[PDB]
């Protein structure tokens, strides 16, 4: 994004705070070079001259300008992309109810009572609850006079920087380099939430290689599923980008936003509008207000699925600038987010697509450490998506979802208090998958302080969740 205008206010907008994680046992068997990252520039931690707010906004670096040329090609790809999607999931798009909204439907989960409540709220000490009625699913008056302005589309806001409490990798918790919350208030999540939450719901219910999109996925089951397709392929890329959600550039968000959410899919006319109120954002971190034009704010609602379908759409633009004849049974790929799995039997030159992705503001780098840049060959069981591999399991020839070790240590090092048997039960359905001696040495320091599934019994679950009928077909001899 392009930083147009800052300015300071009377209104402080606090972000400092404390961390909520704090070390656990497994923290002084594995020693994570992994740690908190520092909510506060008085953080010790934090090298000299970092400022926390110059670096989190330094990413924004420009709103890439697109050709006439490219926003055309641009705007076919976005077609393309929209046709493939909505030919898939239907047009049953139209608004959901503001119950819906707040309660969500199959496919989309329900709105947090009690997460931040965003601007003007925060600064009046109104919490989400004292806005909305989560249990009833109805909105108060304020929500209510909100909501006038969204349908009249008079509605402005201002974006809260929330930073992240998480764990981070301790060079980029000393380089200040702590993730944000771009905080939307509360009723511009619900509007969102009514204007494309049916299609986002549809998303995540058709999710796979065919919409390009694994949001919504469930890894243990679903592995398989990926892996088996991206297997019969002869090339298979692992792409990384830098920065993806805040390079993307106002042409291609208004482009994707007018191809994809047309009224003539289904949607009503406010969807397109209330998503492009994203692209031109004000952010109030303390007393500064920092006006940025493109990049897409980091939310926790509809966010993945619209930088999902960008990722989708570049890909497309990419291979199209490069080469002629380019269609999308020409590839295939799957994508959550940024994170992007890539293959095809044409040797496609992905060395030679980093200019035309340059020209939408994006840099793509191979997910190794760069072997003379991108090469061809590769296969399903090299890359990583979601933070898993594609390894085989052994006992039933299924694909499952590995992560590394490292990972698991560092994510086993550190938990919120009062929630660490319940964190143990959900990272053992992630470990369960490196088998059952790594899955024992990752859990033996929690062994008699909290309950440990077994091994055994989160393979069995996994085996039904992947496929019922194999879990039936084991039991048919004695
Ligand atoms: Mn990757």
């Amino acid at each position: 994004g392009l930083i147009v205008d800052t300015r300071d206010v009377e209104e402080r907008v606090h972000v400092m705070r404390e961390t909520k994680l704090a070390p656990t046992v497994a923290h002084g068997v594995f020693n994570p070079e992994f740690g908190p990252a520092a909510l506060s520039n008085k953080d010790p931690r934090l090298n000299e001259g970092v400022v926390l707010d110059e670096v989190i906004f330094s990413k924004h670096k420009g709103d890439t300008k697109m050709s006439a040329e490219d926003k055309a090609l641009f705007r076919r790809c976005a077609a393309d992309y929209a046709s493939r999607l909505h030919s898939v999931l239907g047009t049953a798009n139209a608004p959901l109810s503001i119950y819906e909204a707040i309660k969500g439907v199959d496919g989309l989960d329900a709105m947090e009572p009690d997460t931040a409540p965003g601007l003007p709220w925060a600064l009046q000490g109104k919490r989400r609850g004292a806005l909305i009625d989560f249990e009833n699913g109805t909105v108060g008056p304020e929500v209510e006079a909100a909501l006038k302005l969204m349908e009249k589309r008079e509605y402005k806001f201002a974006c809260q920087t929330f930073l992240k409490d998480e764990i981070r990798p301790m060079e980029k918790v000393r380089a200040g380099k702590t993730r944000i919350v771009d905080v939307l208030p509360v009723e511009h999540i619900l509007y969102t939430r009514m204007m494309i939450g049916r299609f986002c719901a549809q998303m995540h219910s058709n999710n796979g290689p065919q919409i390009g999109s694994a949001v919504g996925c469930n890894p243990d089951v679903d592995w398989q599923r990926f892996g088996t397709h991206f297997a019969q392929y002869r090339n298979v890329w692992d792409v990384d980008y830098s920065a993806f959600d805040a390079n993307h550039c106002s042409d291609a968000m208004n482009i994707m936003f007018e191809e994809v959410f047309r009224t003539e899919f289904g949607f009503h006319p406010n969807a397109e509008w209330i998503l492009k109120t994203l692209v031109n954002t004000e952010h109030a971190y303390e007393n500064k207000r920092i006006t940025v034009e493109g990049g897409m704010p980091s939310g926790c609602s509809a966010t993945s699925i619209i930088n999902t379908i960008l990722n989708n759409i570049y890909v497309l633009y990419a291979l199209r600038r490069h080469y002629e004849g380019v269609e999308l049974d020409t590839y295939t790929m799957i994508s959550y987010g940024d994170d992007i799995v890539v293959a095809s039997d044409y040797d496609l030159d992905f060395e030679a697509l980093k200019p035309h992705f340059k020209s939408l503001g994006q840099t793509i780098t191979p997910a190794d450490k760069s072997d003379k840049g991108f090469v061809l060959g590769h296969s399903i069981t090299d890359v990583t998506f979601l933070k898993r591999h594609f390894h085989m399991d052994y006992g039933t020839g299924f694909y499952k979802p590995v992560m590394a070790s490292k990972t698991l240590e560092a994510i086993l090092s550190f938990a919120r208090r009062g929630t660490i048997q319940e964190k143990l039960i959900s990272v053992a359905g992630l470990a369960v998958h490196s088998g059952p001696d790594e899955y024992r040495r990752l859990f033996e320091p929690f062994q008699g302080l909290f309950e440990i599934p077994s091994y055994r019994s989160l393979y069995l679950r996994w085996v039904n969740a992947v496929c019922g009928d194999a879990a039936a077909l084991e039991h048919h001899h004695h």
